[PDB]
Parts: C-alpha cells; sequence; structure tokens
C-alpha cells in the first residue's frame, strides 16, 4: 500500500491515483521513480573533472602516459602537467549542476620520494555573489584556500569546500609555492565533487534522514569520488548515490555519446561511460587513445 516515492527522483512524497505512479523527476522512471532511464545516467561523485593538461595560462609541460595492458589507468586525459616553484594552473569551470558546496579534490603523482608540496588555490568569481543566492554567505577569506600535498598520497582534498552556482563562469587557480623531498611535481587534474551530505535526505532532523546519513558514513559512499579506478561499493551505497545525483543534476543526464567513436547511443545507466570503438577513449567515446590516430567510423589506429 505504502506509496513511499524515492526521496531524490521523485518530487513529491505521495503517489497519484490508484496506480501508486509517483511524479518524476527528468529521466528518472519507474513506480517509484527510483530507476534511471535507458539513454541517460546518473553522474559517479568525479563526474566534474578538469584535465591539467587542458588547462590555459603560462605554458606548462605535458607529460603524457600510455596505458598499458594491466588496464585501470591512475591518471584521466592524455596524462599530467608538470608544475615548478612558483608556477601558477588556470581551470576555466563552467555548468555546474547546482549552487552548492564543492569539495576541491587535486589529484597528482610524486617525481621524488617523501615529496611534500605547499599551494594556493584561488577563486575567480564573474560578480558578487547575491544576498538571494544559496552562496550569498560567502566573504574573500572563502575564495582563498591553502592546501599541503603529503607523501605517500596521489589526491588532496582542500580543507575547506567552495560555494560555486550553476549558469556562470569561474577561473579557479592553483598556485605551487614550495616542494621537497628527503623537477616540479605533476599534476592530473582537479575534480569538484558535491558535498551532497548537506542535501535534506542527508541533514534534515527526521529519523529517515538520520538513517542515510549514518549509512553513507559507515560505507564511506563518498570514497566513489576520489580516484579514477572505481571498485565496488557496498551495495547499501547505490540507492543513495542515486537519490543524491537526481537532487543535484535534477534528475539524470543525457548520455550523448559520440555518433562516430561510440557503439551504440546507449551508455551505463551508473556513470554513463559509453562502449567505444577499438582505439577511442573517453565517457563520451571523444578522443583517440594515447599514441592512436585517425578519429572516425572505424575508431583510432596506432
Ligand atoms: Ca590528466
Ligand atoms: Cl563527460
Amino acid at each position: 500500500r505504502p506509496c513511499d516515492c524515492d526521496v531524490g527522483g521523485a518530487l513529491d512524497p505521495q503517489c497519484d491515483e490508484a496506480t501508486g505512479q509517483c511524479r518524476c523527476r527528468p529521466h528518472m522512471i519507474g513506480r517509484r521513480c527510483e530507476q534511471v532511464q535507458p539513454g541517460y545516467f546518473r553522474p559517479f561523485l568525479d563526474h566534474l573533472t578538469w584535465e591539467a593538461e587542458g588547462a590555459h595560462g603560462q605554458v606548462l609541460e605535458v607529460v603524457e602516459r600510455l596505458v598499458t595492458n594491466r588496464e585501470t589507468p591512475s591518471w584521466t586525459g592524455v596524462g599530467f602537467v608538470r608544475l615548478r616553484e612558483g608556477q601558477e594552473v588556470e581551470f576555466l569551470v563552467t555548468s555546474l549542476p547546482r549552487a552548492m558546496d564543492y569539495d576541491l579534490l587535486l589529484r597528482w603523482e610524486p617525481q621524488v620520494p617523501e615529496q611534500w608540496a605547499e599551494l594556493e588555490l584561488v577563486v575567480q568569481r564573474p560578480g558578487p555573489v547575491s544576498a538571494h543566492s544559496p552562496c550569498g554567505h560567502v566573504l574573500p577569506r572563502d575564495d582563498r584556500i591553502q592546501g599541503m600535498l603529503h607523501p605517500n598520497t596521489r589526491v588532496l582534498v582542500f580543507p575547506r569546500p567552495v560555494c560555486l552556482e550553476p549558469g556562470l563562469s569561474y577561473k579557479l587557480k592553483l598556485k605551487l609555492t614550495g616542494t621537497g623531498g628527503r623537477s616540479g611535481i605533476l599534476i592530473d587534474s582537479l575534480v569538484l565533487q558535491p558535498h551532497v551530505l548537506m542535501l535534506e535526505m542527508f541533514s534534515g532532523g527526521d529519523a529517515a534522514a538520520l538513517e542515510r546519513r549514518t549509512t553513507f558514513e559507515r560505507y564511506r559512499c563518498h570514497e566513489e569520488g576520489l580516484m579514477p579506478s572505481k571498485t565496488p561499493l557496498s551495495e547499501a551505497c547505490v540507492p543513495l548515490l542515486i537519490s543524491a545525483s537526481s537532487l543535484v543534476y535534477n534528475g539524470a543526464l543525457p548520455c550523448q555519446c559520440d555518433p562516430q567513436g561510440s557503439l551504440s547511443s546507449e551508455c551505463n545507466p551508473h556513470g554513463g561511460q559509453c562502449r567505444c570503438k577499438p582505439g577511442v577513449v573517453g565517457r563520451r567515446c571523444d578522443a583517440c587513445a594515447t599514441g592512436y590516430y585517425g578519429f572516425g567510423p572505424a575508431g583510432c589506429q596506432a
């Protein structure tokens, strides 16, 4: 009997008529709006990734890396950028899904043993934050954040999140002020991970919210976002990420598989990977693998 619509996938908490159908956000389906529509996907917590090697600004050395039969690369894009003391990388960030806090993850790889580094991140906005926006509380101190890279890691979560808004273009500047050990550092990318625990499905006061919050933290579901590799999560994480993603993105996103590079318009509904032709890479199968050429109907060749 009970409605029990999806807290994330449906608009109202109760069903209509005697069909038991809920009102769904865009491209969520099922009687309770609990399923992603074929042709659409729920994004991974690290969907919003900007490659260091795609960055504008001062000329920096690109360090390419080849995929080996080992599979499971530890980087994305062609590889990395080598950043030395005093140099800066500019990430041009646009098209964010929602006005909320994002945690900043810097993915990197050291060049000497026991390597540490000191960094400064500055958020540059296209105007003053408005009093009526969810980011209206932001002040200048909130938009400059220091971070330290520690030995034996490949990702840093900066110690404070940033509040960013949809429909706007930002420039996030990353400066390396010092690095040593006992040729600089390699930077892979910057990831903007939505801080989904602030959503009411978790942060609310009701018993149902407290349970979701407890489960999310116990199984550390937020770790999906840390690295390119995706190791299977506890099954308990799955419906929580489906619901949280629907609330961030307003339902599910269209796959947008590249017509030439993909075998199909239909991508994986968890994370959105398209099925690539030989020699093709990228979520949308829209680039040649490194060392391959000739993007077209057949794929790419070495
Ligand atoms: Ca990269
Ligand atoms: Cl993408």
